C-alpha cells in the first residue's frame, strides 16, 4: 500500500505544521519551515502541498521578505517535483476578524478582506493552483441580534461576486471551492453543511466559478453521512476539491488522520470517489495529534494516505464480486437506475398497474435483502470473505 | 394573548389527532374524528387545518366511501370557516414504502407513489390549499450499498419535474414545498437540511414551482441554527410554508408544543418571521405528549398558540427601543446592510485605506459590543426591562 | 467464523420477533411464534434465549394459557438445547405506563409494576435465568415540572430494595442488572448513562445484589466512549450482562445489528471483553431492519455473530503481535500499570526528583507515540498487516 | 436585580481574564492582572473569586516571585473583602501534562502532577477555600490502545487517595470535588459525566471527602439533562460546588454567559437549587466572547448574576402560585412523594389491589396533565400571568 505522486495525495502546510496548541494547552511542537515539510512529504509518496497565505508568509511581513519565503518554497518544489493545486486564505486568525472577513459588521473589515485575499489568488496563479478554497470559519455568531443573516448573505454574495469579476478579469484559469463547517470557532457558522454552500452558489452572479470543497469531520459535526452529501455534491456537478480527515461523533472537531473516525462511513467515500472517477486532489486536512513528537506527525501523515489505499483496494473488490453484483440485483439497485416514467405523464396517468390494478399487498411483501448485501460490504472491508 | 383566525394559525389533523403509539407503546387515545377536531380547533381560534391523504380518508376507502368522509369534512369547514391552507400525501405508512416512495429501488413503487400524490393534488386544489407538502421520510437507507445516491436523486428529480408537468398541465395554482429532515425513520434522510433541499430545486425543470417547509425540531436534530437557516430560505425567496414546534437537542424527533425546546431560538425565529414580513401560515406540526388525555390535548394545542403572540409581543418591544436600536448602531448592524464595494472592483483596487494603509490593530482593537446587545435581548425575552 | 453454543450469544425474542412497527409506519412483518424462533436461533448456532413477561405470555392471558405458554416454550428449549440466561418484564408497553412503572407519579401505577415484575421473577428462576434485567423506559419527563427528580430516585430505590428483599426471602440465585438508556422513549430518562446506573445502586440496601446491563447503541446516544464505560463498570466488578448492537452518532436508538455503526468501537470492546475475560452472555439486542423479510431477519442474527467472531480474531492477532507488544512499551501502557507512589505519600513529599528537579522540558518533549500504534490497530482490523 | 456579596456569586480569574485565544485565533485582549480583576468583580456585586495556581502565580515563579504575587492578591481581598472559596490546579496547560497528570502513561509525570497539587492545597487553604476542585482535562485518549482504562482508573483512585491522605494527615478542612466533561481537549475525557464522577468517589477510600462540581454546558456537551444530573448529585450528598455557564447543545464547549444557551434548563435549575437549599457558592465558569472589549467582558459578568436573580424570582413566583400548586396535585406530584410499599413486601403481595383486582385501564386513562403544568411554568418564566 505505498503510495506514488501519480494516487494525488496532498496536505496543507499547516497539518503536518501543527503544533499542537488547543484551547487549553501550550504548543508541544516547534514550528516546522515550510520547506521542510515540502521535502518529508515528497518522501513519504505524496503529490503536492497547499497553503494559506499566512502559512508561507508570516503575517506583516515586507515585501522584501515576502520574495524571499516565496524564492524558497519554490526551490522546495522544483527540487521534489510537488506541486500545489490548491490555496486559501486566513480570514481566521488575526483578531481583526474576531467577527468574519466577508460579513464582518465593519466594512473597512470587509474591504480589507478581500485585498488580502486577491493578493493571495495572484500568488496561487504563480505557484500553479487550479482551485482556490474558501473557508469562512469567523462568517458567524454567538448571539441571535449580532448578525442580520439575510444582509449576512448579501455581502457573502457581494465578496464572491467580486472575486469572480477579478478572476474573469485577469483571465485566470481558476475556479473557487466554498468549504462549509457547521460550528467552531463561531458558536453557529454561516452556510454551515454541503447543502447550503451548494443552494449559495446558485445565486451568485457566475455560478459555473464556484463548488464546494467538503470535509469529512465537517459534515459529521452535524451528525449527517457524509458519503450522501458528496453523491448531491457530484449530482450538482460541483465537486470541486474535498478535504479528508476523521472526526468520532457530534463534538470539536478533531481532525483526525483519515480512516480515524467513522471507518465504514470512509468506506463508503472511497467507493463513491473511485465509482464516480472523482480526479481532483486528495487532499489531508488533519492535525497530527499533540501527544506526538515530529516521528509521530510522519506516520500519522503516511497513515493518512496507507488507510484511503486500502479502502480502495476493499472498495474495488466489493464492486467486482459477482456475489455482490448478483446481491445489487436482489435488491433491486439496476432498478432504482432506470427512470419511472420514461413513458411520461399522460401514459402514468392511463397505466392501471400504476394505481387501479397495482397490488399493494404483494410488492410490500417482497424483502429488499439490505442486510445480507450489508455483511457481503462488513466481509469485503474487513478481509474476511 | 388569545389567538384569531386572522393570526393564521394551522393544525395538522395528525397532530391533536396523533394517538400516542410510539416504538416502545400502544396509543393511550382513541382516534379522533376529523370532523371533531376541525370544531375544537376553531373553538380555540385556529385559522385552519391540513392534512395527508390518509388522515381524512382511510387507505383503501371506496370512491363512494372516499366523498362521504370529503363531504363530512367539507360540512365542517363550511360550519367553522376553517380554511385547508396546505395538503401532503401519506408516502411513509403503508409497508409498500418501506424503502421509500419517489425513491423506492422498485420501479413499480416508484409509479405507484406518483399515481398516490397526483389523486391527493387534485382533492387539495378542491379544498382551496395553495401549498402542497413534500416530506420524503422514507427516502434513504441505513446501509450504504442499499441506495445509489445520484440515482436516487435523478428519481427524486423525475418524480418532481413530473408533478409541476401535471399542476401546470392542469392549469392549477398550487406551489410544492419540500420538508427536509435529517434522520427518522430512516438511518438517514435524503435532501437531510433546508439547504440540501434548496439546492435540488434549483436543479429541476421549473424551479419557480418548488420552495421548503423547514421544521423546527428538524434542523434542530443536526445542531443547526433554524433562524439562520430561515433566513437563508427566506435570502433565496423559497419560504413557501413553515412547521413550528420544539425540540430538546439532537435525539428523535420530539414534536414538542411550540415555545417547548430551545426558547431562545424560538423569540429570534418569531423576531425573523414578523421583521422579513412572512405571510403565510403558522403551522404546528407537533405531538400533544402521550401522557395526556383530551383535555391536555387542547391545552398543548393552545399553548402553541399562546407562546408565539408572547414571543410576537417580546420580539416587536425589542426592536422598538430606542436603546436597543442605538445598541445595534454600536454592534454595526447599520454596516453590515451597507455595500462593501458600490464603488466596484478597480476602485477597491486602487483604495489604499482598505489594504496599503489599512490600521488592522486599530480595527481589531475595537469590541463589538454583542454581549450587551444580547443581555437587551434577554431583558426584553423575559419582561425584565 | 462459525458460532456454536460455547460462544454463548444470546438473542432477545422480541429481537428477531420484532414486526417493524416504528414512528412512522406499520409493520411490514408478521408475527413470529417463540418456538419458531427459538428454533431457528439454534440453527443459526445460538446458545439460548431472553424474554420480556409478554413477549412469553400475551398480556391479559389467564392462569390456564399463562401454563401452555410456557409449556410449549420449555418443550422447545429441551428439542434444542437452547437455555435462558436472563429475563426482564415490559414496563414500557401498556397506557398504564405512560409516566413509567416503578417511578410514575401514581402510586397504584408504582405497586402494580412490582407485583408484575415479582410474577416474572419467579417465571425466570423457574426457566434457570440468572440475570434479570430492568430498562425503566418510561422512568423520566418531557419537563421540567412533571417529575420532581429526588423523589423519583427515592421511589427506584424503595422499588429496587423490595425487589432485593424479595429474591433474598426467596433464596433465588439471580442478580439484578440496570440497563440505562439517556432518552426516547421519554424526552429524558432517569440513571441515563452507565455512570448514573453505578452511582445509584451503590445507595441500594443490598449492592452486591445489582449491576449494570450497558447496551452499545445507549452510551453512543449521548456521543459517550462505549468501552470506556464498560471499563469502568468492570473496574467496579458490576459488568452483569451486555447488550450488543450498533448505531450511528446521536438520532433515534437505531439497533442495527452488531458491527454496524461504529465499526472501530465495536473492535475495542471485543479486546476489551476477551482480555478482562468477561464470561457472561454475549447478547444482542438489535432489530433487523423493517425493509427486511424473514431471509433477511435471519441473516442480519447471523451477521450480529460473525461479526462478534471477526473481530475477536482481529483484537486477539492484535494483542498476539510483537511488533504491538513493543509499540505498547513505546508507548509506555507498561508505566500507566505501575503505581503512581507504592513509597508513600511522606516518601513522595520527600522526592526531589518528583518535583524541585524533575526536568518538566525533557517530559514534555517525549513523544507517546500513538498514532504509530492506532495504525497498528487499523492494520491489524482491517487484515492488512 | 442587582447582586450583592450574600448571593454568594463567584468567578474563576481564568474567566473574566480570558484573552480570546481559540484553536483557529490569537488573544482579541491584554492580560489583566487578578488585582484588577478583584477590585471590578467587588464593584459588580460578586462575593468572591477563585483560581488556578498558574492564574495567580505564572508557571516557573521563584519562591521570592510566588511570595509577591500572593501579597498582592491578599492586599486586594482585604481592600475589597472579597472571598476565595475554591481553588484547583492547571494540570492541563503545559505541555508536560499532555497525556494527562494523574493518569499520564509517564510514571514521572503523575509524581509530578501530584507534587504541583498538594503545594497548590497548601496556598488554598491559606488562603480560606472550603473546596478544592479536580477537572482532569487531560485524562482520557484521541485512539482506543493509548489509554487501558482499568489501569487509568487504578491511577486516579490512587491520586485521590493520597490528597485525601494529605488534608487528613494535615487536619485540613478541605473537601475536594470532582468536575466531569465528556470531550474537548482529549477524544474522551475518563468520568465524562456527573453519574461516572459519583460512581468513582464510591471506590474511594475516604469517599466522604470528595463530591462534584457539575457545570452546565458539560453535561449538555453529552446532551444530557442537566437539573436531572443536579437532582441525582442532591439525592447523593455530593453537591460540593457547581459551575455555571450556558452551551447550545452538543458541539465545542462554548462557556457562554448563565442563561444563554438552554435558558429553560436555566429555570428549572436555580428552581431546584433554591428549592434543595444549596448554600455554596453559585459560581460562573464562563468565557466573555472574544469578540468583546474590556466593557463587554464587565457586561457579560454582570449578566451571568442579572440573569441568576431574574430566574431566581420567576422560579420562587411559579412555587409560590396557587394555581401551580393545585396544577402540582393534579399531575399527582405529591402522590410521587410517598412510599410505593410503606406497609412492607408481604403486605404488598398479599393486597389484591395492587395485581389480581387492580383495574389498568381506569388508570391507564387517568391524563397526567403535564402540558397544563409545563405552559404554567411557560408563562411564570416569560412574565405573562
Ligand atoms: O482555511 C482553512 C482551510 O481551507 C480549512 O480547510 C481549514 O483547514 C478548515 O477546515
Ligand atoms: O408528511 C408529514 C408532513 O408533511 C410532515 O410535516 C410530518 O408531519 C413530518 O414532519
Ligand atoms: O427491556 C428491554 C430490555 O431489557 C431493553 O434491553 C430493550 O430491549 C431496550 O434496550
Ligand atoms: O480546571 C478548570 C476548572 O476547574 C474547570 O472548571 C475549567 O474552568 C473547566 O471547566
Ligand atoms: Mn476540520
Ligand atoms: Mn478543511
Ligand atoms: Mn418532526
Ligand atoms: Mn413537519
Ligand atoms: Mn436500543
Ligand atoms: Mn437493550
Ligand atoms: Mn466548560
Ligand atoms: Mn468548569
Amino acid at each position: 500500500y505505498q503510495p506514488t505522486p501519480e494516487d494525488r495525495f496532498t496536505f496543507g502546510l499547516w497539518t503536518v505544521g501543527w503544533q499542537g496548541r488547543d484551547p487549553f494547552g501550550d504548543a508541544t511542537r516547534r514550528a516546522l519551515d515550510p520547506v521542510e515539510s515540502v521535502q518529508r512529504l515528497a518522501e513519504l509518496g505524496a503529490h503536492g502541498v497547499t497553503f494559506h497565505d499566512d502559512d508561507l508568509i508570516p503575517f506583516g511581513s515586507s515585501d522584501s521578505e515576502r520574495e524571499e519565503h516565496v524564492k524558497r518554497f519554490r526551490q522546495a518544489l522544483d527540487d521534489t517535483g510537488m506541486k500545489v493545486p490548491m490555496a486559501t486564505t486566513n480570514l481566521f486568525t488575526h483578531p481583526v476578524f474576531k467577527d468574519g472577513g466577508f460579513t464582518a459588521n465593519d466594512r473597512d473589515v470587509r474591504r480589507y478582506a478581500l485585498r488580502k485575499t486577491i493578493r493571495n489568488i495572484d500568488l496561487a496563479v504563480e505557484l500553479g493552483a487550479e482551485t482556490y478554497v474558501a473557508w469562512g470559519g469567523r462568517e458567524g455568531a454567538e448571539s441571535g441580534g449580532a448578525k442580520d443573516v439575510r444582509d449576512a448573505l448579501d455581502r457573502m454574495k457581494e465578496a464572491f461576486d467580486l472575486l469572480g469579476e477579478y478572476v474573469t478579469s485577469q483571465g485566470y484559469d481558476i475556479r473557487f471551492a466554498i468549504e462549509p463547517k457547521p460550528n467552531e470557532p463561531r458558536g453557529d457558522i454561516l452556510l454551515p453543511t454541503v447543502g447550503h454552500a451548494l443552494a449559495f452558489i446558485e445565486r451568485l452572479e457566475r455560478p459555473e466559478l464556484y463548488g464546494v470543497n467538503p470535509e469529512v469531520g465537517h459534515e459529521q459535526m452535524a451528525g449527517l453521512n457524509f458519503p450522501h452529501g458528496i453523491a448531491q455534491a457530484l449530482w450538482a456537478g460541483k465537486l470541486f476539491h474535498i478535504d479528508l480527515n476523521g472526526q468520532n461523533g457530534i463534538k470539536y472537531d478533531q481532525d483526525l488522520r483519515f480512516g480515524a473516525g467513522d471507518l465504514r462511513a470512509a468506506f463508503w467515500l472511497v467507493d463513491l470517489l473511485e465509482s464516480a472517477g472523482y480526479s481532483g486532489p486528495r487532499h489531508f486536512d488533519f492535525k497530527p495529534p499533540r501527544t506526538e513528537d515530529f516521528d509521530g506527525v510522519w506516520a500519522s501523515a503516511a497513515g493518512c494516505m496507507r488507510n484511503y489505499l486500502i479502502l480502495k483496494e476493499r472498495a474495488a473488490a466489493f464492486r467486482a464480486d459477482p456475489e455482490v453484483q448478483e446481491a445489487l440485483r436482489a435488491s433491486r439497485l439496476d432498478e432504482l437506475a432506470r427512470p419511472t416514467a420514461a413513458d411520461g405523464l399522460q401514459a402514468l396517468l392511463d397505466d392501471r398497474s400504476a394505481f387501479e390494478e397495482f397490488d399493494v399487498d404483494a410488492a410490500a411483501a417482497r424483502g429488499m435483502a439490505f442486510e445480507r448485501l450489508d455483511q457481503l460490504a462488513m466481509d469485503h472491508l474487513l478481509g474476511a470473505r
